[PDB]
């Protein structure tokens, strides 16, 4: 695996340390302490956070006089060092906050027994080790923080003892960082930031410059490979948050101690979370990942002067604050831990010290639809409303495979709508990474919403190269994008030769921002077996032929609802009911229906029509009109007739009322059976009921709303060269202006048609008189 070719990001590796150690200074200086004590009375959140911290059993539990030996169980060794680190930090904090004698004594004794017992005897490369690098990253930050807090109140003797313990662990971590995490995943990054905290806590110690330099070096191998510039993490939401437990603290530690502010550089990893969140503020169960909330509140304070694309006027800080608190947290009751470190973390404290009660929660006001083409994700999204059933969310997953915690999920999608999780990623596993069922099922292509050719999964052209995206179109009435993966390409484990050569070109469209169309073009050099899968998450599957209906109930993830799905073409394809596991969180796995549509062919097409519905909604009337060269049909939902059409060539053909040379075409009628909205992929004409709507001298991809006869408005996808578009005016009405990207462009009117040269794409308004 090549770890240096992915379009990630890295910061300065130059170690910056202050002239002289200051304690406290990691989170705050001496001056801040009475402000922090008072903080508990700002709002109901700071109140709850204080209620939790001040009643922590780590203040009242007996410091254990039972040091466990090397040959004890891996769990008990974990919890010993976890509890000790926790006893140190919780007590050290509560001494600052109350001044109670006991708390200083407990903190001091716990810090004096930091990394006592068998830790340095044992081997962390061993799998699941009680002292694995990932756990002693949290421990290191817990003890180092505890020290920074109690250091002033220590005898010259106790200071020198505790300094030598933290300074040992620091040297051990420095020496064995790359041995423990030989590949740059979260097992390298987490303990690296752990070292970073230690280096900054003991800034005077002679080795600190070397410690911090490696800490930043090792961290940068993670951000260069597993992170994208645009903020995507390739280990998925779960290991993103697991990474945050150690990163977020270090980010603050290095600012507060050395005046090195990395928050601008790490900005996009927090924006990302908000962009891929569903109706209830959950990050998706993609790659080795459960559903996860994004702790964006704990960094909001640093982005008060940061612009975002997510609001016209407001600053990122306000959106980051909005995102966290607009998250359903019921899937983590009554415990409340979503970090992945519930044996080690001090999340109540770290939230107390980071939360800023002065930041106004502001909902994004921009188009919900977002195209993050650099990583390869894309979200169709009707609105940003929290826990609204009228909301529609589709994640379109086309991300270059990484070498750790990977699932085969190219051109997969998931859907959130009617407040339920519908079309599904089958999720991480039953429970853990080392389970057979993860390799035999959960990570396999078939456990996802893909198309396999002879069982081979759609994959990257070349390693660390994001699947190409085309025809990005966002509007009020219809969004659209296509992604291209290949079958005979690059994946993990590495597989150099294939019996054939083929590719998938999956287009997704968002008709009436209400339901979805998934229109696949498939090309191959040989005849092969295309298998389309469609998992309906955790629903009772029913229905025969080309139609399936998943019915959901009030579960731990949403409300009573249903998803209806039709597959085209009906005749050339066969439909196979199958049963597979779907898991959104540890231990909560179950078997559910999933559809296997199958064709045997060389070059062919599929089309899925997928419709979220509320429990007792009428099932739309969906008619297949597919033939030899043309796949597509008609949907009659809420008294409007939508028509879809795909083909493999720019060849004049018909379906329903459409006639076009476009590889894809969409139409919306109103109650009165008049064309209102239409979109085309690389068309040069479209007739509806045999009435021409537009023509062009070259192939153009655009969507247009023609429901208002004073103004036609839509968008035109990116252009390679000047096109002469000609749109038909409403009968006997003159064109006044044409606006593309808020600038006028030159227009004539010939035979009832507005005529424009367009050399770049963007939002178009054709403005009409009377
Ligand atoms: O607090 C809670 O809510 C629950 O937390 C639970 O803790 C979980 C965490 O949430 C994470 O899932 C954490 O992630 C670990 C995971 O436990 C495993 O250790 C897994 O193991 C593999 C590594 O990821 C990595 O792939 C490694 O690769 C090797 C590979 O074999 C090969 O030889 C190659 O050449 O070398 C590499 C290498 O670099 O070493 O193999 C590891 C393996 O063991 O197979 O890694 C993840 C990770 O990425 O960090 O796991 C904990 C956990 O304890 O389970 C849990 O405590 C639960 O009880 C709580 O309720
Ligand atoms: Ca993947
Ligand atoms: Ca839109
Ligand atoms: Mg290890
Ligand atoms: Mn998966």
């Amino acid at each position: 695996a090549n770890y240096e070719t992915y379009d990630g990001f890295k910061v300065s590796e130059e170690p910056v340390l202050p002239e002289k150690e200051v304690h406290p200074s990691l989170w705050f200086t001496k001056s801040d302490i009475q402000k922090i004590k008072e903080k508990k009375n700002e709002d109901s959140f700071t109140a709850e956070l204080w209620e939790e911290i001040s009643n922590s059993p780590y203040l009242t539990m007996e410091i254990p006089t039972d040091i466990p030996s090397a040959t004890d169980s891996d769990t008990d060794i974990h919890k010993y060092y976890g509890n000790m680190s926790r006893i140190a930090k919780y007590n050290a904090f509560m001494y600052l906050m109350t001044g109670k004698s006991e708390y200083r004594l407990r903190a001091t004794e716990a810090l004096k027994r930091a990394f006592d017992g068998p830790i340095y005897e044992m081997d962390p490369t061993v799998s699941g080790s009680g002292v694995d690098e990932i756990y002693r990253a949290v421990w290191a930050q817990n003890f180092a923080t505890a020290y920074d807090w109690i250091q002033p109140y220590l005898s010259d003797e106790d200071d020198e003892i505790i300094r030598e313990r933290l300074a040992k662990e620091a040297q051990v971590v420095y020496e064995n960082l790359y041995t423990w995490g030989p590949r740059p995943h979260n097992a390298l990054s987490k303990p690296a930031w752990g070292l970073g905290t230690l280096a900054l806590t003991l800034s005077d110690h002679p080795d600190a410059s070397k410690w911090l330099n490696r800490a930043l070096e090792a961290a940068n191998t993670n951000t260069l490979y597993f992170f994208n510039k645009d903020g995507h993490y390739r280990e998925g939401a779960h290991y993103y948050v697991y990474s945050l437990v150690n990163l977020i603290p270090f980010l603050y530690h290095y600012k507060n101690v050395s005046g090195v502010n990395y928050f601008p550089e790490y900005k996009n990893i927090f924006e990302w979370a908000v962009k891929i969140r569903n109706g209830r503020g959950w990050m998706p169960n993609v790659e080795d990942s459960w559903i996860k909330p994004a702790p964006t509140h704990m960094v909001a304070s640093q982005y008060k002067d940061t612009d975002t694309d997510l609001h016209s006027t407001a600053k990122l800080a306000n959106i980051l604050q909005w995102s966290y608190f607009n998250t359903d947290f019921r899937p983590w009751e009554p415990d409340g831990s979503y970090t992945g470190a519930s044996y080690d973390d001090t999340w109540d404290i770290d939230q107390y010290l980071t939360y800023d009660s002065t930041i106004e929660q502001i909902k994004p006001d921009v188009s919900g639809t977002v195209f993050m083409n650099n990583s390869g994700q894309t979200v169709f999204r009707s609105d940003w409303n929290f826990n609204n059933p009228n909301s529609r969310y589709l994640l379109f997953q086309g991300v270059a495979e990484a070498d750790n915690h990977y699932h085969y999920d190219h051109l997969s999608f998931i859907i959130h709508a009617e407040n339920q999780m519908m079309a599904s990623d089958s999720g991480y596993s039953r429970n853990s990474y080392g389970e057979g069922i993860r390799t035999s099922w959960y990570l396999t292509a078939e456990a996802h919403n893909v198309i396999t050719a002879n069982g081979e999964h759609p994959k990257d052209v070349s390693e660390n190269t994001t699947p190409v995206s085309r025809y990005d179109m966002d509007t009020d009435f219809f969004d659209f994008q296509e992604k291209e993966a290949v079958y005979d390409g690059f994946t993990f484990p590495e597989k150099n030769s294939y019996d054939f050569s083929g590719k998938q070109i999956r287009a997704i469209g968002f008709p009436r921002q209400d339901y979805f169309v998934v229109a696949d073009q498939l090309f191959s050099d040989k005849e092969v077996q295309y298998d389309l899968y469609l998992h309906g998450g955790r629903g009772e599957m029913s229905g025969e032929g080309n139609y399936r209906l998943w019915t959901y109930e009030d579960d731990r993830y949403g409300q009573e609802a249903k998803m209806a799905a039709w597959v085209f073409p009906s005749k050339e394809s066969i439909f196979i009911d199958k049963e597979g596991e779907v898991n959104y969180e540890a231990g909560a796995f179950n078997s559910y229906g999933y559809l296997n549509a199958r064709q045997i062919a060389k070059d062919t097409m599929f089309m899925q029509i997928i419709v979220p519905l509320s429990k007792y909604a009428d099932i739309p009337e969906v008619v297949d009109l597919s033939t030899d060269d043309v796949v597509g049909g008609t949907v009659v939902k809420d008294n409007e007739k939508d028509t879809f059409m795909q083909q493999l060539n720019n060849a004049e053909n018909s379906l329903g009322d459409i006639t076009t040379d476009a590889t894809f075409a969409y139409t919306n009628e109103n109650s009165n059976n008049e064309l209102q909205h239409f979109s085309v992929r690389q068309g040069t004409s479209l007739d509806y009921k045999g009435e021409n709507i537009f023509v062009s001298n070259k192939p153009i991809t655009f969507a247009l709303d023609i429901s208002d006869e004073t103004q036609y408005k839509g968008t035109i996808a990116a252009l390679n060269e000047t096109v002469e578009l000609r749109v038909k005016n409403p009968v006997g009405v003159p064109t006044e202006s044409v606006v593309v990207n808020g600038e006028n462009i030159e227009f004539s009117v010939e035979d009832g048609y507005t005529v424009i040269q367009v050399a770049e794409g963007g939002d178009i308004n054709i403005n009409f008189g009377e």
